[PDB]
């Protein structure tokens, strides 16, 4: 019933993890926005195939897009910088079962403005960051991934992966990119939703 | 009389360690500290060497669900000890009781005593760093269920000062003391006690 | 069409890279107007074919000072603000990036003119810090751009071209600018109260 | 001229070292007013031949206390502000930096005046935490100042000084200071409130 044992041992036991060709790093092949405590959220799966805990792990998040500025500067691809938690340091992660990372699309949140219609002809890309220091290794690890506009489903939500069974919790990998439409998601930006109230 | 000297060299002795690391109390604890409800804990090293650049992490897992009618396995609610001011990093020689403010912001700012010992919830504790003259990284973990948070309770001081030095004595590092003193309502409770003034 | 694949890999090719040792940072520093603030840029390039892990950035303006209290300072450090407080001092760096510091009220330079840079007598050196990939070692890169290093009213020549399916990055013009007739030659404090 | 040079190698020379070394602290601290402040100071060196990656510094006061609940605490660590919250914390270490503590409202000193603390017992425990230059290892330097080893109305002594083309760094101006009459006997409370 424990997730964490006295002694810092997980009580957690993972089926269909697939050979070891994996065993490392990974990120949930979509993106998904839906509502989540009251705000609509980009949000991303991260997982650690590997056994072996990983240290000081935090994520990170970029949106790529060329800009022009006022002054007429052509700049190739901006990186604009996505809110993962930094300022409260919840950008940090104790990663044992997989993760959503959650971006609130607040003000400050360069998709403030993009509503499901808008993200269907965006073009745009999402970088996603995953480092930290493997057990046992004296090696920071740097997981990437990207996603492109139309690999975020929007009014979507990730399939649970962690089971509660007798005395222990089981991770079933199988589910780890599957999601679910969820109709009653809004569809309007993260903007019209702040006003509509 | 000083604790560390001009080299660097720690005016401490340790006695009854036990027989052959990092550790944290068996228990966890719940009493009033400055005029605040704290939730604490203790984190020692046992070991010879000092820890560089350790730091402390706390969290509560409890699964939940969303305002939305999503259900999270386990959720993982951040417990703030000192991260906003830097002080979650911590000069770990002597045991150290790790403080967390139960404020207006924390998940457990409504729990009364009463409410604990029928809660159900887990306290997962986390201590990093490098272990000094090494390229290695340490993660030591532990986890504090509802039933494990003893509600009106110290710690047993482990520190004491002798004629030319500090005497460390872990046979009462586990060892804690009830206080009758300490209120049965929860944090909230406490400040609408206070604002009514 | 895409800059990081799945897996993780950069769809990005590097041409011109020259026969060279790790990382690098512009010849020259520009000053230059961005989203209206004037602001303080100098370039950052890894040449390495292996990724900067938790790689950051920083940057300090050196110059003796007499404090109000008549205390000398040999060569006071004074803090160039590059992102440390939102947390975008920490880059994903693979193209070359432009690394950004605004010129505002809180900036040692918010009272420099174009006129007062080519008479100034101070030096900024930048920092670059991070482990190279599968290394334990972490890195500090460092270089320096005295007053007269600084380009009053350039822009960094770009480096990043769209190809068809994946990126090039030119590094032959990694050190090159043009210039911006429209820079103003006041002051950022000018430009504020100018309002 | 310039301290460090565009391949990022330091023009500095050192002088009266010994014996080439490792990190250290000055063997006192000081109180003195610095920019308006009444401050507290201590001063850092690296006697290693390379550079600090990523240093930092740290500071605690350690003293026994009583709850208003009668609870006892052994030996409480009440951290000491040395830049944390704006980032300059983090230093580049070069040529002998003092790290400086402004006693404001927030400051566990802020009601000590220069009689108070010639009665004081408390402990300042000073830390230096870097990753030495080309190794896979983080240093942890450690000392410590008792309140009698605080020096009120003093400044350290420069170090650092400029030569025709390059500096040099005097080791053994490291640990010495100089009076500074003017300096207000009266805690930073007193001075902020005589306002």
């Amino acid at each position: 019933s424990r997730f964490v044992k006295k002694d810092g041992h997980c009580n957690v036991q993972f089926i269909n993890v697939g050979e070891k060709r994996n065993e490392t790093l990974v990120f949930s092949h979509n993106a998904v926005i839906a509502m989540r405590d009251g705000k609509l959220c980009l949000m991303w799966r991260v997982g650690n195939l590997r056994k072996s805990h990983l240290v000081e792990a935090h994520v990170r998040a970029q949106l790529l897009k060329s800009r022009i500025t006022s002054e007429g500067e052509y700049i190739p691809l901006d990186q604009i910088d996505i809110n993962v938690g930094f300022d409260s340091g919840i950008d940090r992660i104790f990663l044992v079962s997989p993760i959503t990372i959650v971006h609130e699309i607040d003000e400050d949140s360069p998709l403030y403005d993009l509503s499901k219609q808008d993200i269907d002809n965006a073009d745009f890309e999402i970088v996603v960051i995953l480092e930290g220091m493997v057990e046992a290794t004296a090696m920071t690890t740097q997981c990437r991934s990207s996603y492109l506009a139309n690999e975020i489903l929007w009014g979507h939500r990730y399939e649970p992966v962690l089971f509660e069974e007798k005395h222990y919790y089981k991770v079933d990998y199988s589910r780890f990119h599957k999601t679910y439409e969820v109709p009653n998601t809004p569809l309007c930006s993260a903007r019209d939703l702040a006003e509509k109230k």
